[PDB]
């Protein structure tokens, strides 16, 4: 229904790089369905893509409280910490991402980058 | 009104090559308005664009039950059969398309291709 | 809520050059929220982009009754009259546009074009 339409609009907007429109659409989705883990996750991505890492972190966290079994969320949480030079936290979350999804090449590369920093 | 929004979102998604999103949106439109022939037709196109010809066929057929006088639907039904090498069926539907719309070149070209196979 | 969704869809469609979809979406938005000046304005732009200048004019006019302090709207109203050869009206609205936004060099150029077309 309308929340699903809002969600689809946000995804479409996101995929086309219209992050402000994605955010406004995901907000409508979340107003209607506040416990939608995937909407929080995607709102997080939209903020991430705009360089707003603190907001991304907050919404990734919210998504993971609702659904901790989202490997990609753990991974992006890692990235957002990495981009702020919080290498400890990035390492913790990349590792959690890999515990859930050992095949995430990207998380493995970034884990390695983060481990090499820190020092 | 919600059905129209769903439909517009599906068209937008389709036009931009986001077929999965188009399908999900058109399904919401059809849930609200199951007699919308153009939504069935477009759902068909979205599946066609993804290479899922059997599904495309099913939805083209549904669209044509609702609007049998719609030459473009007959034409796309033809194409979907053609892409699966069902040349007999493609010929029947291209011909039906042309019986309704003697112009539209494309169905005429494809009819010729199919007949040659 | 539905009005906002319709509006977001219209914006998204507009930004991507899908003007027919934008028009249909903005119509739904305005049906739900007829006092949205920015929706009237954008419906106007969508019709303008399609070459439907009489419709553009109608919706610009509506937008400006609701928000007269929108300089860019006065300017586009001017353009739409210009494209139909209503040079008097184009001149009046370009002038109004400049009274509100003296830095609109485009409106100044077009004002000059219109003044020339009419002798």
């Amino acid at each position: 229904e309308e929340a699903e339409l809002a969600y689809l609009l946000g995804e479409l907007a996101y995929k086309l790089g219209e992050y402000r429109i994605a955010i406004r659409a995901y907000r409508i989705a979340l107003k209607r369905d506040p416990n939608n883990a995937e909407a929080w996750y995607n709102l997080g991505n939209a903020y991430y893509k705009q360089g707003d890492y603190d907001e991304a972190i907050e919404y990734y966290q919210k998504a993971l409280e609702l659904d901790p079994n989202n490997a990609e969320a753990w991974y992006n949480l890692g990235n957002a910490y990495y981009k702020q030079g919080d290498y400890d936290e990035a390492i913790e979350y990349y590792q959690k991402a890999l515990e859930l999804d050992p095949n995430n090449a990207e998380a493995k590369q970034n884990l390695g980058n983060a481990k090499q920093k820190q020092g």
